[PDB]
């Protein structure tokens, strides 16, 4: 899938985007790739932050659905007008599909001042689409209307410019080393998975595994951090604090309130521990583990920011996790594959890893239910 390698760009902390076209004639836009939402939404008005925007008056293939959509968030909103139009991905498969598009006509704290993207591509499932699950997401339209296989994969390589690959309809085996290991998609809404054990430098946190997935755990290209449920975060920080105690840092650093700096090329990587998440495997009583380095969770802003944070919406495996691995969203088989990424950032002593099989009992008890 050589045509698709290196089709993602971004700025550190501003997300990864892919080039798309909308309308006839085609209008080029940069679009955030977001596996934690399910709407395709593009700027359609001259917001001063935007390089460009969708001009529906210029598209002969635009169809109005005569319906509004309002999407609030914890901080901010976007609102817009629903339609369909022809959509393509220049460095993607050689197809064009009629997709739902939310034309964003009012927003708050959505667009980023200085960013180079103008819309968002929600790759998750219809259940979490707005206004409701009747609004077919882009990828569902792509699969229904073409012969593109029902899978995509992401290699996110971690303002400094970032890059990566979104392989639509397949897997590029050059982007990873070792084998892929698969964890089930527990339910098709977010890309929900189940974490069954957590270790800091090989030391088990020893929490009830239900805590790790309270109230869900998800794989999310739209989130920068590794977000953890509050109880798990405090246990995790307590352990990471202890593991790196040969140097002391202000309390505020662990809470993301401040940076920590060293002289150029003398960051003490080795004093910081690795973080392992064991995921539910394909077989009964079988798990595997993925392991990340401080190079993943200490993010440059040589000064760095702590990129693990507490959450009330569950564990969110964002870029901190994803930049370690090639991640396969195998929708056809309701599973997510992880392999060591050929592009991940590491040092001479440690590398990110994916290892198995391990024996883990009572994994079904780790999932949260109402
Ligand atoms: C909708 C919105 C308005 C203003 C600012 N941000 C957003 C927004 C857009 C896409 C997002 N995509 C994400 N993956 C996330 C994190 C994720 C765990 C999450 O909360 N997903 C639900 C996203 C939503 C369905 C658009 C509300 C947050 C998002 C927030």
């Amino acid at each position: 899938f050589v045509e698709m390698v290196d089709n993602l760009r971004g700025k550190s902390g501003q997300g990864y985007y892919v080039e798309m076209t909308v309308g006839s004639p085609p209008q080029t836009l940069n679009i955030l790739v977001d596996t934690g939402s399910s709407n395709f939404a593009v700027g359609a008005a001259p917001h001063p932050f935007l390089h460009r925007y969708y001009q529906r008056q210029l598209s002969s293939t635009y169809r109005d659905l005569r319906k509004g959509v309002y999407v609030p968030y914890t901080q901010g909103k976007w609102e817009g007008e629903l339609g369909t139009d022809l959509v393509s991905i220049p460095h993607g498969p050689n197809v064009t599909v009629r997709a739902n598009i939310a034309a964003i006509t009012e927003s708050d704290k959505f667009f980023i001042n200085g960013s180079n993207w103008e819309g968002i591509l929600g790759l998750a499932y219809a259940e979490i689409a707005r206004p409701d699950d009747s609004l077919e997401p882009f990828f569902d339209s792509l699969v229904k209307q073409t012969h593109v296989p029902n899978l995509f994969s992401l290699q996110l390589c971690g303002l400094a410019s970032v890059g990566g690959s979104m392989i639509i309809g397949g897997i590029d085996h050059s982007l990873y080393t070792g084998s892929l290991w698969y964890t089930p998609i527990r339910r098709e809404w977010y890309y929900e998975v189940i974490i069954v054990r957590v270790e800091i430098n090989g030391q088990d946190l020893k929490m009830d595994c239900k805590e790790y997935n309270y109230d869900k755990s998800i794989v999310d290209s739209g989130t920068t951090n590794l977000r953890l449920p509050k109880k798990v975060f405090e246990a995790a920080v307590k352990s990471i604090k202890a593991a790196s105690s040969t140097e002391k840092f202000p309390d505020g650093f662990w809470l993301g309130e401040q940076l920590v700096c060293w002289q150029a090329g003398t960051t003490p990587w080795n004093i910081f521990p690795v973080i392992s998440l064991y995921l539910m495997g394909e077989v009964t009583n079988q798990s595997f583990r993925i392991t990340i380095l401080p190079q993943q969770y200490l993010r440059p802003v040589d000064c760095y920011k702590f990129a693990i944070s507490q959450s009330s919406t569950g564990t969110v495996m964002g870029a901190v996790i994803m930049e370690g691995f090639y991640v396969v969203f195998d929708r056809a088989r309701k599973r997510i594959g992880f392999a060591v990424s050929a592009c991940h950032v590491h040092d001479e002593f440690r590398t990110a890893a994916v290892e198995g099989p391990f024996v883990t009992l009572d994994m079904e008890d780790c999932g949260y239910n109402i």
